[PDB]
């Protein structure tokens, strides 16, 4: 089997991407944030605290003839940005663009943090990292990809995020018309439960490529590109007026600037992020200072190849017995 679904940016800045997911019987369509950095499929629901729901589409398990409460199961997750959510669990039929999983764990939120409440476009998340990170207690649950894997024509999923435009998530196949050149595959460590790989280096604009190992995770659930301070300082030093602002919480630059591109290495291959992709608009409404798309990972503990980097590539999340990552220009 295969599955294919369109992913759409939630706003004019590509702050996040949403993909329609059918849950239950009859189908209840919710727009979830596909996240290769986490492993919980959680949704806003009829159980979510009323004051914490503001515009989101909810999952109502009582209206689904295939929903079953997973006895005694609870979940609670905290994301790297400080956001959190928790609740109870149901098993139900979940479909993504033609691909169906019966008995998928659908984590129903009873509580969500302010940032989720404030994002009316995100109805929940669909975790695509390794099932070792799933927070369901006392019995850990599998991801949608993990549950569908054996049925897929190929044990893979692909991420093809658009820049200010719709994109695609494919399951079980590689669309050879969606990229240029070839796909370069690289080794993955699953030790931290993430799609963790090692970039071979970088370049700033038309500058000399620096060969250096950058260990990081391929994370669709993170908006920006988080890299070592040395790297990020080398990037912003090419932008006149750019500075690291402690009050804003990162590198900012004059909105009138035309940004240089950023190239990252995948083996001997190169992925070029165009300069416009690193512009995240005014720091506050009407400000002439803009927020940068490349930020330091110094306070995180890990480098994050988020949407800024992934949307420049056709990305293969290879779930073969030894998982790997594939990147191609597009
Ligand atoms: N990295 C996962 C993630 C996804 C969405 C959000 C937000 F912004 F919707 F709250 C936070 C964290």
């Amino acid at each position: 089997s295969t599955g294919s679904a369109t992913t759409t940016p939630i706003d004019s800045l590509d702050d996040a991407y949403i993909t329609p997911v059918q849950i239950g019987t009859p189908a209840q369509t919710l727009n979830l944030d596909f996240d290769t950095g986490s492993s919980d499929l959680w949704v806003f629901s009829s159980e979510t605290t009323a004051s914490e729901v503001d515009g989101q589409t909810i999952y109502t398990p009582s209206k689904s003839t295939t929903a079953k409460l997973l006895s005694g199961a609870t979940w609670s997750i905290s994301y790297g940005d400080g956001s959190s959510s928790s609740g109870d669990v149901y098993t139900d039929t979940v479909s993504v663009g033609g691909l169906t999983v019966t008995g998928q764990a659908v984590e129903s939120a009873k509580k969500v943090s302010s940032s989720f409440t404030e994002d009316s476009t995100i109805d929940g998340l669909l975790g695509l990292a390794f099932s070792t990170l799933n927070t369901v207690s006392p019995t850990q649950q599998k991801t949608f990809f993990d549950n569908a894997k054996a049925s897929l024509d190929s044990p893979v999923f692909t991420a093809d995020l658009g820049y200010h435009a719709p994109g695609t998530y494919n399951f079980g196949f590689i669309d050879t018309t969606a990229y240029t050149g070839s796909i370069t595959y690289t080794a993955v460590s699953t030790k931290q439960g993430f799609w963790e790989w090692t970039s071979t280096g970088y370049a700033v604009g038309s500058g000399t490529f620096k060969s250096t190992s950058i260990d990081g995770i391929a994370d669709t659930g993170t908006t920006l590109l988080y890299l070592p301070a040395t790297v990020v300082s080398a990037y912003w030093a090419q932008v006149s007026g750019a500075k690291s602002s402690s009050s804003v919480g990162g590198y900012v630059f004059p909105c009138s600037a035309t940004l240089p591109s950023f190239t990252f290495g995948v083996g001997s291959a190169r992925i070029v992020i165009p300069g416009d992709y690193i512009d995240f608009g005014p720091i506050s409404t009407g400000s002439s200072s803009c927020f940068g798309g490349i930020q330091s990972s110094a306070g995180i503990g890990i480098n994050i190849f988020g949407d800024v980097a992934l949307k420049a590539a056709f990305v293969v999340f290879n779930g073969a017995t030894t998982p790997t990552l594939g990147f191609a220009s597009k």
